[PDB]
């Protein structure tokens, strides 16, 4: 079972096809596109607009993980990198050395990200420093992800960030400073997820700050969207941020969360 939800649907990102309907592994939400994860093969629905629902080959069979961003689709098999799609921003061009030994992989709205042996590797839009990896995050690193423009780490429980800055969203707060676990970055905000407790800095006009207080222990998982934000707790979706609220058929029984830029997706 798989729950989409959120935002105008204007490209059917959030209807789900029915061969992604159950015994999907993992989801991923890109600006026009959604991507499944189904015994090592990637699905997807919604508008090809660039070609990142032009699967390649490789993809249909023993993939790992997944990742959307706005123009493309990335994917990791057997520590490669494989990505398609748009390429106006370099996005889709992989680096050599991402090419192997990747651990994990996350996708910036014109950007591409892979963990490797703790080390971060950026490629992509860089107009905001969001491909710019600091030297902190080029080794001991345990988790990533990309916003809009910006990308945020985690490095020996604490965490990193870089790119845009208008809104305070890449200064870390003094409490995400040791003890976190996950990461999730919105276009103006950033969330760390620490001992159980969300923890939000940036840009709060459209109370993406503002922690449910449901939120602040007990959560499991976070994701963020690019104005909204999802915690997962006991098996119940929570959900904040222009006006999101989460609907009753994520109330409990809920596995996994994955937020794209509008439409949010939970596995039951």
């Amino acid at each position: 079972s798989v729950v989409a939800w959120g935002g105008n649907n204007d490209w059917g990102e959030a209807t789900v096809p029915a061969e992604a309907q159950s015994g999907v592994d993992a989801i991923a939400g890109g600006y026009f596109h959604g991507l499944a994860l189904k015994g090592g093969k990637v699905l997807g629905w919604g508008a090809n607009l660039n070609g990142q629902l032009t699967m390649p080959a490789a993809t249909q069979s023993g993939v790992d993980a997944i990742a959307a961003g706005n123009y493309h689709s990335l994917a990791l098999k057997d520590g490669e990198v494989i990505a398609w799609g748009g390429n106006e921003d370099g996005q889709t061009t992989v680096p050599a050395e991402a090419r192997s030994g990747v651990d994990a992989i996350a996708a910036g709205a014109w950007a591409s990200y892979a963990l490797k042996d703790g080390k971060v590797i950026a490629w992509g839009d860089d107009s905001d420093g969001q491909t710019t990896v600091p030297a902190e995050a080029q080794s001991g690193v345990t988790a990533l992800d990309g916003g809009v423009y910006t990308a945020l780490a985690v490095k020996n429980g604490g965490v990193i960030a870089w790119g845009d800055n208008y809104f305070g969203q890449t200064t870390v707060p003094a409490e995400a400073q040791s003890g976190v676990d996950d990461v999730a970055g919105g276009i103006f905000h950033s969330l760390a997820l620490k001992d159980g407790k969300v923890i939000a800095w940036g840009d709060n006009r459209y109370k993406q700050t503002t922690v449910p207080t449901e939120a602040l222990s007990g959560v499991s998982a976070i994701a963020s969207g690019e104005w909204y934000s999802l915690a997962l707790k006991n098996g119940k979706v929570i959900a904040w941020g222009s006006s999101r609220t989460a609907p009753s058929s994520v109330q409990s029984g809920v596995s996994s969360i994955e937020a794209g830029p509008n439409a949010a997706y939970a596995l039951k």
